[PDB]
């Protein structure tokens, strides 16, 4: 049996190991997140273009950024770690998403990758609807109520059917866990958590669905 | 064997998530918790309800819903949001008390679903108590030690008997522990530890009278 | 085996619910303590009134509590609380000391029912020198001293003959252990380390001691 | 089976004396870092000192503190410290080598030694990359982007072949785990993360990519 | 298998046990330490007096506390307590020995026992380094420096030789240890690390060792 100094030890060192990593990639949390957020958003778009320009990945990687850009003006300072890191997850988007989800696969056997399926599919639900809010904002014009209202008329009775195998986000996700998350994620953490809420929400919801189906339900009697 | 990694890690994700998760519901918690409260108090009305208007679920939930909204008239912001919460879970308490009661099936398997089937029945029964005081003040109309008098006299000479299996709520719990457990709620948590204390102390004690019979009792000599 | 999970769950569930009830009991805890402290101090005391009112309980305890009174007076306030404790424990002494030996046994196996044997063993010798230091002091009337002037003349070449089966207390617990604990609990905690002191040191001590002895002493060479 | 008196005691015994022994070393931790991080740094001249000078390690050690010295000059107060430090590692180098790397082995079996090995590696790459960094800032005068700016030509087309098995630090070594270290370090530690940042970051890598090469990828499918 | 509750509620009443003790025995743990650490010191003195009059434990003791006392005057407040600890000690040493390697064997095999003997070996060699230390500076008649300049002096060329038998202290310990333990301790806690730091680095240090030389050295190929 090991003894107690070795555990402890390992403990301990695995702890300062992931506190000092945290530490130093603190500066770059926010801006990863956010850049990788938007590429898991768009990433069906990055393969349309993929394919409309001679299946090349660096002219894809380099139209994406542009847009994105495009998008930004009409603050480049405190984004072009942003920017730079949404280019490099555009040119290695399959060689991260693999590193995660088999990261995944050794934490949970296999609950671990479908959270992770879940948490990808959960960012595009947000970001899609994100963006029609944008888009009636802009019709409207000739933030708060304006994304709940959108939700809610996205899924509310368009359940699937009208824009067919587009809104097959919600096909899978529940609606109180999206529009909970989407809220306490704005209150908690702030225009982020609009995407955080939502995956955190969806992902412990489905582990411990998971989890707990293990055992029979209790009986009535 | 799991590798002391595996463990820690799966440890740090499994806090993450359930820090992160309360984070998120925060804003709500309260809400949830008085939506909720009042729904195990009120299950019964509910389905004489639903028995009364032609065994429809939507009509007990908006009457029932209605009705609450009258008795807090006769302040709407920073409660509508209880209120929805009432609402949803009149609509759905079964499937709610089904997970409630397979997550504690699963936490601990027979101990856990007694604990919170005696949960439910301490808010019914210190619900019914706060009902039966706010009526006494009205009639003597013509709070601290009202609630308290009305606790001694529904269960202190009248045990079970008169008004037949309505107060057979405090048939199966202590007195002491239901006294108790108002005051340090009142004391601590603030007019909602009305409910807390005596669901946190009988819960408690139950799975601590439990677990401690395991064992024989210890001899005198 | 058992995952992570429930393992966690448990731990955080168990943790909560001593927390809470720590915090909801935190009103009474200290009156408890003392009411309860006295109950032990004064056991034999309640047995022979027991003996002498026609071995009725209810007369013992009322008779015990208005001595309690009387002991005080010749502060009510925020000592009622005390006094009520106090009654309740006599009446119901013998149940409240099995639910705690059964408790400290399937803690411990027979080390925790010795150890609480101990500690009341310990709060009736520190209670009878209290006793007689404050006698003592009325004598002398024609407090840190006295106290410890009197431990020390009580046990010191007073080992166990003189007044006999009297200071029997002395004869099972250590001097220095005592005295120490003592000390540290009026230093520390206040007037209730008077007996918290000499508990925790005896317990701790015994256990100590106890868990030490299993293995053979170092030899010498 | 172990009880749980002894995995408590060990634990909190080997937590007192790691934290009491980081307490009574923290006046010399942080000049010990340094000297030994040059130490690691320059080991190979100080090898071809050796070599030069008759195989003599005291001359080597002597020379080569000299010219640390001479790097100073052209402040010893607060660094003759770092200096003594430095001297006795050039002494017994391989013996402290020799004793990290099995105190490593140890923890992880041979997963700790290839850590050992990578981080001075790191070391030896990130030391390189400052001396020519600080070389070319001396040309250019006829210090943040400088570094920057030099990691980038050092190993951007400059990948391993010219001055050849003179860059094969970055051989073996990530360039986005490298930059993000440095930044990171100063950002974090200030001067001292410029090496503890790479170290960490190369480390807790390869630690966490050999764990997670244990189970096989997950499947696409 | 022994379940979560158990487990839990054992480490939660030992931790609650050890705080409590602490706490308690806080006012007098200092001049516990400073007696203790003396009556290690100047054991053999102690028996050479045992040896001198006639085989008499107390008339030793009575000796050595009015020599301590001679040796404080050419303030006895807040030192009447360490004076009363050393004579118990002296009274009892070999009692407190025996227990406190029966503890550490408990804890530890063999390791603990070895790691106690380490520490009193310590403190006798730090305190005779102490002695010699004030012995040089009343000849230069007519601090910081003065104990670091003996140390060097004692073992830096007088490794055992001269003065034969005396100076074996520092022949079973490193140099460095000692000095390092020294001076983080007199910085760290405070003219009573003058014995602690080196208590604690060498203790470490044997068990570090014994523990790492458990698996082979690692090879260099």
């Amino acid at each position: 049996p090991r003894d107690v100094a070795q555990i402890l030890l390992s403990v301990l060192f695995l702890a300062i190991m992931i506190v000092a990593c945290l530490w130093i990639v603190q500066p770059f949390i926010l801006g990863f997140a956010w850049a990788g957020t938007v590429v898991i958003a768009t990433w069906p778009v990055l393969l349309r273009l993929q394919k409309i320009m001679f299946g090349r990945r660096s002219l894809a990687v380099l139209v994406m950024t542009l847009l994105l850009v495009m998008v930004f003006i009409i603050f480049m300072v405190h984004c072009a770690l942003m920017l730079l890191f949404s280019a490099l997850l555009y040119w290695r988007g399959e060689q991260v998403a693999q590193g995660i989800r088999h990261f995944a696969t050794r934490l949970a056997g296999v609950r671990g990758d479908a959270a992770v399926l879940l948490a990808a599919q959960a960012i595009r639900a947000v970001a899609l609807g994100v963006v029609v809010t944008a888009l009636v904002q802009a019709v409207l014009g000739g933030t708060w109520g304006t994304v709940l209202l959108v939700w809610s008329g996205v899924v509310g009775t368009l359940d699937n059917v009208i824009r067919p195998m587009l809104i097959r986000m919600g096909a899978d996700l529940p609606l109180i866990l999206i529009l909970s998350g989407v809220i306490g994620g704005l209150i908690a953490f702030g225009m982020i958590g609009l995407f955080i809420g939502p995956v955190l929400l969806a992902v412990s919801w489905r582990l411990f669905a998971a989890w707990v189906e293990e055992v029979p339900p209790p009986t009535d009697q």
